[PDB]
């Protein structure tokens, strides 16, 4: 069996939806067109329901038929373990209902892995479709008992070391461990019967569910990390014109979770929402090209569209499909096929992509999300006093950097390597990460001391991991920030921070004021201290405790956040990295390397032709890919609305 | 002419204006008599009385005194009585329970019916038993043991497979099919209970909120045990899909829907809004005098044998205290009772005309089906965002065609598909509109094929035929309507709530809602858009034609608040016979309606102006010269050009 | 000291005591509290922070605070707060069970026996914020109480005339239950301490007044308190009208107090981060506005929640008057100027008596209870929603404030109907939809003896059993000399245009038409009778059954309601009371006396400097207090935006 690696040739693929009632002739027609569309790979939901016989035997006929047709057309198969469940359960159950249900899942895995492991075109086992749920079944006896046991095996005090009352977030910490346990158990079950094939899983809705996911632990039992990134389900924090930024951030978040493992996008939106989806659309041909290039530029080893063909009955009947109702190519399949073709014509380049890390890392942590949920009491008013602000804030910095043509990592804090001796020319952005503990503050102190630049806005560091505010009891970040908070004063959803001898930064909801000791104060036109720069060892801290990233989001203008961030970056980042000479609204660029050669991905999401002046790095623009005849004069790229451009930098 | 001295309602009965007389303890003889006196002097012949079990129960005997007093005063003033069976229930239960709570409760209802029917059947002024007030509820009591057991029994008596004949997974809509049968069962049982003690009087029932609850109602089965079909059509409860200026269209569609359900049975509007919402109602108003006249004429023009207003007098305590009443707090006439009285007077002065009304059927039938509503509910997961991806699109779509036709002065039927007669040999000059009827089975497609083959015109827009009755999409597995449509769907692509379909020829633009459908023609003639995609087709099929446009253009007209393009398109697809034989407008008129009817050979037209300004409407088609028989604001006509004032109702007699 | 109507008013603040705080921080709070001219603190006596493992009480944490309060001559309001979940911010309102009642008995024994011994104990607060909309009917203690209460009451389903009735068993039980538990808490405290003032702080009074029988509470209290938080309680008002909100809240508590002194136990001292329904940070200007409105309305104190902040989870670092360095915000500096003013004007400030104009705006429990039943709990902010029966009188109150006229705001049972003369007294019953025969007789007596009655909206539509006499035989026909004909629903906003071409009154939702017998009809331009004046004995009735107060609210314009009301007032009120020569949008004035000397409080909440012409009473304006250099020429006051002015009337 071929094992996926960081050197694998990336593929374009699609879900092949198999259910009873389909004919041999239609299934073969799908695989034939899939092969002719320069797609190498399919994914198949191995429905327990469509293998169970009245007598309790497994009948594999329906899936044998699909596997054999895949083999005939040289299509490899991601096989999703999907035990028997209600027809109306679109996504699948996330945990066993009971010990008896766990034994049924054991029996399902034994039967399905023993049989289908024998196919030479099996590429991977997907352990579970879309692990993680917002609504965890605490009512079910399996989960209820696990939670009880877990609580008794942990020693939690109602008071901290200094004697203050604490929250311990038992539920949230259990949920991490519970996901870790069940996925690890699924991996172990598959490994009883098959030690040959890649294990894969697709975390989903990552801007909401990242607080469920311990990706470092998952690396211990996976061969690749996947992802669902559906424009109609997962990008609600963005307008459609910014699904570029959404896909880029989703790619960076999975990339970070993957660490040393290769990653691929297991599930992308391939077609139309009729009745399904939260933010329904039909992806344009242009969007299909944009999403594949963003993922490959971000080291994805694959892009699998849900779906090639449609479900026939009830939920998503005739929805999501890349083929039309005559089983011929939509403009979406035609577009995906040009990327498959491009890969086969540029194998060495496409097989060795490494994202050009600017040195900027935007960090989020589970605990800021958990404290936000407790403090907002689950309010959904889309603002700082609602669930989502601790993710929308870093996503806004990410967007501002994208509109500057700068790559940024998007990482959980435990995925950042704090063990290096030098962080010269490395930048951490902590945007409204409202919960930081002593351990992480010490890591941040080390990082800055050794040359790191730390940018902190919003209520970053207001609470610890027990929702205790050191801002009240004795500020844990006083040392690093060389300053102390004075007040937060709530304002409108959108106000202006007007710096002395003007920046006018858009700010959201709260004005923070500080007192500097070691730091240099920055004053506003009202004579209040609203920010500071602390020189700490070899590094610097910029602290502005008003939410200026959420301000940029609220004002729908990232230009001031771009200019401010650029002015704080070490010169080395601006000299070594291709970026825009200025901020461009609704334009993104990210750069990658493949065997020594540097490339740039440019996408224009504005309503008009843009001329983007690319500066930094070395080389002359050669246009390798452009779906609307983009042209460059020196390093000035003229790019049409919705166009995707790959520049190869020659020399 | 054997089972009763009781007058039995017929399609030949003289229509009446009437009102609820609300009877509760605490009222005096003097006030009740004053109500019946004024009711009689307002040219009303009929009242309806809720026979509250609560106000007859003694510390277990029945005391009938409170209702005897009302029946005797009704009799004294020659007022006939619709008596509503309303068993004992909480004072706070405004509308009444819809089903027994338990086997023990069913026995209490049996005892209630025995006592009340045995006693009040003896009054010579009893016109009808209303079996239940407003059968049907959105929120069915599945948690109560009587319903839970009935559902369990019904499930064990039905054999459902999880797969169809081709092997595909299916939904079976057990809940929805049970609910139809459960309503059928309980109403039939109520009819049987009444018939144990009285075989002389008309059985009546008033289905309500029909644009939402039609999926609960099997009117063909109800005909089996009713003598007349009723209806509640309240401007404050039932017309949420319409602005107030289109309550004319709402009432006309509600009348057509009940008319269709009635079939051979006479029908009447059991419950119309007679007065003011204080705290009650979803879309509160006080009907204008003009609105009262509009609603009575729309119903009579649509073959109603009665209009009964809720209410003559008001409830006194809590819910709807001093609300809904046609009389003011001094028990004298509001402008609403004075207006209703002019229609009562008109009827007594034109008995033969008013007793024999038959709606002039244009030949256009707008069809809805239970199953499109049920599949919509499952697919939209009960979303209430008032659009294609919400509950109500499958009804708002046909209602939009209906509105477009009303603004063209054309009658259209509004019928459940099982109420349409598919058994005829000729459908020349007949038109079916299937607007966003997303669920169609093989049986109905065969009926539609027969209909078109024999000369029928089929107009289909939106996602009509996307699913079958098991929510299986033949669009995915093998399109069941390919033969009839002479074409095949290619894609739906979601767009904004309002977009334009830009036709390749003639620079022609249709408002469309939410989804753009593209097709491939085989036998049909393709119609292309400016982007070179096929968006519609005309299939010639035997003697008939099919127009198919799988974008929602009716919902597009609704979203744009403009039915003028939908009017022009529909008119251009009608057989010439419909335009030549039927009075209609020479063009589309925004916020004007006309419907025509016949009575013993003579043709009439009803015209209502709901616009802000005086309109001159050019009436064309049929034969005759306009004579203005009824006009509440001095309408005048020159030849067949009618000048009609805002909120005016006009009846033209064609000489 | 025992509090009296002659006590010197104080400024004070909550001192929030929890484990983890140091001696040094607590002392620093009391030191700054003393230096801020604050004499009083309030301390939550958390049962949780006195319970030891063994069930003994350890008082150490509160001893430390009491002793530091004593050292700085700070008196203490001690709040009885039994053991409860850390997450319970406001405290439980009733015992959970008979066993929990015994724990509360033991808590009171231990805490009152111990802390009664401190010489700086000013008051026991029996319970923090009595009243909850949602009573725990599920819990056995409340379930049994309701069962017992129901068996002790005989309710008939019909009235005397035979009509069906509602009896509001739940609402009547809830009044009696609050009466019972507070009385029981008072009796428990009195078992161990007969020396100290008993106090309680009713809250959210514009919503919870239907829970509160203040006349009964007088029997076991020495003072009535109040929570009046801008972020929780003033939802019916924009921020620019929090002056009117505080004035109405002060009047409502003052009325409940009767002969008892009252003080505002809980005012907003600082910032909402995540807490509050209508979040803000009070301005310095707002702090001064609220203290003066309360003192002008006879308050013996203003206690801010809070001096210092909670440290963990709910309201962590929120509400505090001190900043995170434990120094003065502009809010503490502002509060300190009022403390200083009091020490420099002891005799004036100790003897304040509100100058009663003679205008009383009456609300009743029963209008609120019938509204809840008729609106079925709808929250659409209009006549068909919960809150109209309170927003309506609050709108008259606002119109009178913008005329510079004091008005009482009273529950109908708090109005003295037993006098022989009501010459030059005015009652406004605005949309008080429920009136019984007893109250109609009191209103007949009041008008007969010279009273002026103003009734708008659906006043008197129902009786106390939600039976409408408008339908069965109008109970107010005699007093009104007229009969309702119809209500007709209209738009949210329409105009009642009087035929005499004077008044064009904004009206909300319903147009009422009437038939006059004894009364003089007032016709509108459409030829309908919309109002009347009835001469009844020596008094007059103005009846307009359209909601013109809710009309003024909906139009955000109280000017026509002001002019109409002024034209109906007895001459004596206009001659004897300082008021404005005309209506001033977003300006308030209320007047008070201290011994013989008359004063006026003027606040400008408009965006611009106003010149207000004060007329009525006697004297020349001398500016005693002004925080933005107000000046007067004769009796014309020039007052800046957000400025508070006290005028002393010299002669
Ligand atoms: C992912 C995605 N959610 C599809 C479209 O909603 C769904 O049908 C499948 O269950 C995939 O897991
Ligand atoms: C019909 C209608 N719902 C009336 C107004 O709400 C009501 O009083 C009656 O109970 C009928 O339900
Ligand atoms: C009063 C007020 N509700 C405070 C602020 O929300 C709260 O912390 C206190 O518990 C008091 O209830
Ligand atoms: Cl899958
Ligand atoms: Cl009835
Ligand atoms: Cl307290």
């Amino acid at each position: 069996a071929e094992r996926i690696s960081k050197q694998s040739t990336p593929f374009v693929g699609a879900q092949i939806f198999i259910e009873p009632g389909q004919t041999q002739e239609q299934i073969e027609q799908w695989f034939k067109l899939l092969a002719e569309s320069n797609m190498t790979t399919c994914r198949i939901r191995m429905f327990g329901k469509y293998m169970k016989t009245p007598s309790g035997t497994y009948d594999f006929t329906l899936f044998d038929r699909a596997f054999k047709l895949a083999d005939k057309y040289h299509i490899k198969v991601y096989a999703t373990l999907f035990p028997d469940t209600e027809f109306t359960d679109v996504g699948g159950f996330k945990f066993p209902h009971s010990r008896e249900h766990q034994k049924e899942v054991e029996d399902y895995i034994k039967n399905v892995v023993s049989h289908f492991s024998q196919y030479k075109n099996l590429a991977a086992w997907v352990l579970i479709n879309e692990p993680g749920t917002p609504n965890l079944p605490f009512n079910e006896p399996f989960t209820k008992e696990r939670f009880s046991d877990w609580k008794k095996e942990h020693n939690f005090s109602e008071y901290n070391e200094k004697g203050y009352p604490v929250l311990n977030f038992e539920k949230e910490n259990f949920i991490i461990d519970y996901h870790n346990w069940y996925l690890n158990w699924l991996a172990n079950q598959v490994r009883l019967y098959d030690k040959q094939h890649d294990l894969h899983v697709n975390p989903h809705n990552v801007f909401k569910l990242s607080g469920l996911y311990d990706f470092p632990t998952w690396r211990t039992f996976l061969n690749s990390l996947g992802g669902s990134a559906h424009a109609s389900w997962h990008f609600g924090y963005f307008p459609r014109k910014a699904y570029t930024v959404a896909m880029s951030a989703n790619a960076e978040l999975i990339r970070s979770g993957a660490g040393e493992l290769p990653w691929l996008m297991t599930e992308l939106q391939g077609g139309n929402n009729l009745y399904s989806g939260a933010n329904p659309l039909c992806p344009t041909a242009e969007e299909i090209i944009q999403w594949l290039w963003i993922n490959f530029a971000t080291e994805a080893k694959g892009g699998i569209f849900w779906s090639f063909n449609a479900r026939s009955t009830a939920a998503e009947a005739g929805e999501w499909a890349m083929i039309n109702f005559k089983n011929k190519s939509s403009d979406r399949l035609i577009a995906a096929a040009t990327i498959g073709k491009f890969i086969t014509e540029n194998v060495k380049m496409m097989s060795n992509i490494k994202t050009l890390n600017s040195g900027i890392s935007i960090l989020y942590n589970h605990e800021s999300m958990w404290v936000e949920a407790a403090q907002t009491r689950g309010k959904l008013n889309g603002n700082g006093r609602s669930i989502g602000a601790v993710m929308c804030s870093p996503l806004s910095y990410f967007e501002a950097l994208s509109e500057t043509g700068l790559q940024a990592n998007f990482k959980e804090i435990k995925e950042f390597d704090f063990s290096l001796n030098d962080y010269t020319d490395q930048v951490i952005i902590l945007s409204h990460q409202i919960a930081l503990d002593n351990k992480v503050i010490k890591q941040l102190e080390s990082f800055v001391e050794k040359g790191g630049t730390l940018i902190a806005d919003g209520l970053t560091g207001y609470y610890d991991y027990q929702a205790h505010s050191t801002v009240v009891s004795g500020f844990a970040l006083e040392n690093l920030f060389g300053s102390y908070p004075i007040e937060y004063k709530i304002k409108e959803n959108l106000f202006s921070l007007d710096f002395e001898k003007d920046y006018k930064l858009p700010a959201h909801l709260w004005k923070g004021t500080i007192e500097t000791s070691k730091a240099t104060p920055i004053m506003d036109k009202e004579g209040e201290c609203i920010a500071c720069i602390n020189q700490y060892g070899k590094g610097k801290v910029f602290w502005i405790p008003s939410p200026i990233a959420l301000g940029a989001r609220e004002s729908k203008d990232f230009s001031e956040l771009s200019k401010l961030t650029v002015s704080l970056l070490p010169n080395k980042i601006l000299n070594d990295n291709p970026h825009f000479d200025k901020h461009y609204k609704d334009v993104m660029m990210k750069s990658f390397k493949s065997n020594g050669t540097m490339y740039s991905l440019i996408i224009n999401k504005s309503a008009s032709v843009q001329t983007v002046d690319i500066v930094g790095g070395k080389g002359k623009a050669f246009i390798l890919f452009a779906n609307k005849n983009a042209h460059s004069t020196a390093n000035k790229l003229t790019i049409s609305p919705e166009e995707t451009v790959i520049i190869k930098w020659k020399n």
